[PDB]
């Protein structure tokens, strides 16, 4: 076959990253199913193959592991798939329908990389042991991977959901508004809460805009995204409160704040459930030291960093946890952070 | 002479981390000075070494700078102080009399570096830039540069202060009461915030002991490191309380609250002082983007991180900021951070 070949070639090339305004631009009114293919049967391939040469230049200890090679045979067909896209001409609507059904069968090849990955880890931690340095490297990699693959299905979810005049584009909600965000995965982390403990803590929001004090909170994001972090922290705040007063009657309330600033968006969710040491809060965005024979913490960084954002804990043993989401308020800020294949 | 000799052969050594605990038992009842100048003899020397060592290894442009060339000159002065107590004998009372009031002159040599070493960041911005690679440099240098003469100066302390039966053993309180230092630290810094904006936030201490509730929150530690440690982030929280809100009339009071669990004991200073955004916060730490023709928050962390704890930043832009310090709660974990000289 010719898979190194392409590998090779593309991985020259560097991933161009887009910001959210770009993104809100490209798919709006001037959207163009012909343009959007022409870019993505190029970046497409950059991109698969950066992290691809990545995976190569694993060592044979872990390339030669079922996971790494399961994982590296879907990018490899994934590859394939796009380059039979190259020489065909945009012109016809036939190649752009089929370029379309392409992307949905990749987008659902790679669905279920999490447990994939979460089965790799814990086989090198049977195998080679826990060390420090072998956590470093696997978070590396993980990290990067990890984010190569929601850059990667950025990009496809933006083309399948507009070329299939809405308010969403694509993915993106150019006026999501925050809390009701933080309501939604409120709720469902409430609805699993009663079912598994019983007994749920209230939720309070306060928003603070800095700029104008009436107007509720908006931004340009992706509203899936920014669920799945707030999901996360959620099940763990309650988790960590409903645990900590078993024997207690009063129940703490979680209390998240919005606040609008000049150039952050950032939404802090504090619970008193007893709180965490230092020393194990630095090991709980580890993919090797949450894997038992878990990732929701690690994976919710990763989409914060995805658009320049970032997710912090600081908690105080005997009391509670604060988790912030730090976001960037303007769209022109919201650049794609990408890894690259660099010596 | 044979100052490189001397440095050459004590770099060898490593330095030795005492415990809380250990300074506490050796400066107790059990406190013989006969024995602290045996171990300090040749304590001081290796950890003084490690340090100059390090020093002769920065680059020839910074090593021949003026402010890097007199700072090294103290620390080759005083290791040759040192140095004359090698043959000297233990049993002499006059051995140990002069051993003291040589490390009195050895401290006040050291006691104007921190503006010395300012001096010489502005030197290296001005001379060839402030490059990101030159930022980790210095604050590479720095920090270690710094702790190690905050390890040296405890040292100086302890003998000093108990060879010269009270509650205190030397600078270290076994029963500090945390929320008196802290009301020292806001009763400074109020007065200095009432001399220059003739208004000042008020303070809400709350105390969380999660073993027994009423006990009031005592811990062992110096009690100057942690008041300089609230007293920067007193002055820093009422600085940007009091100037958002000029326009304004309500204050918003300083919020601290203590919590000791079973590991750490967590020190969070709360303010609404309008926040910083991310991008700012992670420069407030960096002695070169600090520094202008301003080094209380680099300083305080790595006296916070000198017995196993942190100091760390997490603010909402447009609202507030949270300063935490994480201090270890049994002695027995309190062991030095010492930067040793490797390869
Ligand atoms: C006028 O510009 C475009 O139409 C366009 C141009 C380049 C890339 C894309 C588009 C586009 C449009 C809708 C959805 C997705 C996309 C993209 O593939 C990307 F933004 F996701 F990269
Ligand atoms: C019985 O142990 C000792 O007396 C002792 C032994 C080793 C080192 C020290 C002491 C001691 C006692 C009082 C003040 C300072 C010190 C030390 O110089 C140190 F702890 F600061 F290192």
């Amino acid at each position: 076959g010719s898979a190194p070949k392409y590998i090779e070639h593309f991985s020259k090339f560097s991933p161009s990253p887009l910001s959210m305004k770009q993104f809100l631009d490209f798919g709006s009114s001037n959207a163009c199913e012909k343009t959007s293919f022409t870019f993505l049967r190029q970046e497409l391939p950059v991109r698969l193959a950066n992290i691809m040469k990545e995976i190569n230049l694993l060592p044979d200890r872990v390339l030669s592991t079922p996971s790494v090679q399961l994982v590296q045979s879907w990018y490899v067909q994934s590859l394939l798939d796009i380059m039979e896209f190259l020489d065909k001409d945009p012109e016809d609507h036939r190649t752009l329908s089929q370029f379309t059904d392409a992307l949905v069968t990749i987008r659902n090849r790679h669905n279920d990389v999490v447990p994939t990955m979460a089965q790799g880890v814990l086989e090198y931690k049977d195998t080679y042991g826990d060390d420090p340095v072998s956590n470093q490297n696997i978070q590396y990699f993980l990290d990067r991977f990890y984010l190569s693959r929601i850059s990667i299905r950025m990009l496809i979810n933006q083309h399948t959901l507009i070329f299939d005049h809405p308010k969403h584009i694509g993915s993106i909600d150019p006026n999501c508004n925050v809390s009701e965000v933080v309501k939604d995965a409120y709720d469902m982390a409430k609805l699993l809460c009663d079912k598994y403990y019983m007994a749920s803590p209230d939720l309070e929001i306060q928003e603070i805009n800095a700029a104008n004090s009436k107007q509720p909170i908006h931004m340009v994001y992706v509203p899936s995204h920014l669920y799945h972090m707030l999901f996360e922290l959620f099940k763990n705040a309650m988790r960590a409160t409903v645990e900590s007063h078993e024997s207690s009657l009063i129940l703490p309330p979680i209390k998240v704040m919005v606040a609008l600033g000049e150039e952050d968006l950032s939404i802090k969710m504090s619970d008193r459930g007893g709180g965490v040491p230092l020393r194990k809060i630095e090991r709980l965005f580890s993919y090797m030291y949450s894997t038992a024979p878990g990732y929701g913490l690690p994976i919710s960084r990763l989409y914060a960093k995805y658009f320049q954002g970032d997710l912090q804990l600081f908690s105080m043993e005997g009391f509670g946890t604060d988790a912030v989401i730090y976001l960037k308020a303007l769209s022109t800020d919201s650049v794609e952070r990408l890894p690259v294949y660099n010596k």
